[PDB]
């Protein structure tokens, strides 16, 4: 644990939280990583444990022992918590994917939204509703859900989500919205200026940032673009800088720190080993588990 909070630090600033993740094994495999987690990070995001295969690996059947603890262990030590994620066309069942019949999947898509978020009700701070639907060119990505359902799949998600559990921030998380006139942020940002405008409920848009070296700069530009879009939020939701540099690192939390709609940054991942990204070191603690410059950069940058 490092002696000095950057969450504390960042909501001294009026955002809500600087946050980081976990599940069963990152929380258990230490002493310092829950650890860092208690004393550090104000808010927790499940690493797998919330994804389609990991709670409805068949139809109608749920498994929600890993989800639980995360839960639990966040709820347990006042943090809040982003459910991630219920729909995406990535560790999704077979099961799902091969459905052909509208209403069958319609079906199946609501009751999978109104079970995972039942169970959780009231305890989720936002939940990340959809997840990666956008193509690089800014057009709907042909998930099975796009080429079934078509465009309204989008407003059947967030309607359902909402009446569900009214109290859970309701995004739309995407990757590659780094920089602002990229065809994928021009695109996330038309598509819900008029889902909006139809009356679909989205609160806010996540961008994931996974980032490569010397990319951190042009992050504030990109949330500039997307305030634009008209949800009530924003937020950096899986942060990762390869080479995790100082200059990358504070770039990225000045860039939210100065944007009034960023309510807060999830770095994806505590310590640089248990990173998706490990070779590329892009977190801020190291293979001690202890904190790395760019996490005193931020720190004395706040
Ligand atoms: O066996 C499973 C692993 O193969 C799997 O690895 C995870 C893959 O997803 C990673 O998280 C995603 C990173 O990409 C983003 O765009 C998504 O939004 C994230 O959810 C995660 O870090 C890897 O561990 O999951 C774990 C095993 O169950
Ligand atoms: O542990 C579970 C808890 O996380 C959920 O919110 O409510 C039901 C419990 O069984």
């Amino acid at each position: 644990q490092a002696s000095v909070s950057i969450d504390a630090k960042f909501k001294a600033h009026g955002k809500k939280y600087l946050g980081t993740i976990g599940d069963q094994y990152t929380l258990t495999k230490n002493t310092k990583n829950p650890a860092i987690i208690k004393a550090d990070f104000g808010q927790l995001t499940p690493e797998n444990s919330m994804k389609w295969d990991a709670t409805e690996p068949n139809r109608g059947q749920f498994t929600f022992s890993g989800s639980d603890y995360l839960v639990n262990f966040a709820q347990s030590n006042g943090k809040l918590i982003r459910g991630h994620t219920l729909v995406w066309h990535s560790q999704l069942p077979g099961w799902v994917s091969s459905i052909t019949d509208k209403n069958t999947l319609i079906s199946v898509l609501k009751n999978h939204i109104t079970t995972v978020m039942t169970r959780y009700k009231g305890k989720i701070y936002a939940w990340d509703v959809l997840n990666e639907i956008f193509n690089e060119d800014g057009s709907l990505r042909n998930s099975v859900f796009y080429n079934v359902i078509g465009e309204d799949y989008v407003r059947i998600a967030f309607e359902t989500a909402r009446s569900v559990d009214p109290n859970a921030k309701l995004y739309i998380n995407d990757y590659n919205l780094d920089s602002a006139g990229y065809s994928k942020v021009n695109g996330m940002v038309s598509h819900v200026k008029k889902w909006l405008a139809a009356g679909i409920p989205i609160d806010g848009i996540g961008s994931q940032t996974h980032l490569g070296a010397g990319a951190g700069s042009a992050v504030a530009g990109a949330l500039n673009a997307l305030a634009s879009a008209g949800t009530k939020e924003i937020a950096i939701t899986e942060l990762d800088i390869a080479g995790a540099s100082s200059t990358d690192y504070v770039n990225v939390v000045n860039a939210c720190l100065n944007q009034a709609k960023c309510v807060g940054i999830t770095v994806w991942g505590v310590a640089d080993p248990d990173s998706w990204r490990s070779s590329s070191s892009p977190l801020l603690f190291d293979g001690n588990y202890n904190p790395k410059a760019a996490y005193n950069a931020i720190a004395n940058a706040l």
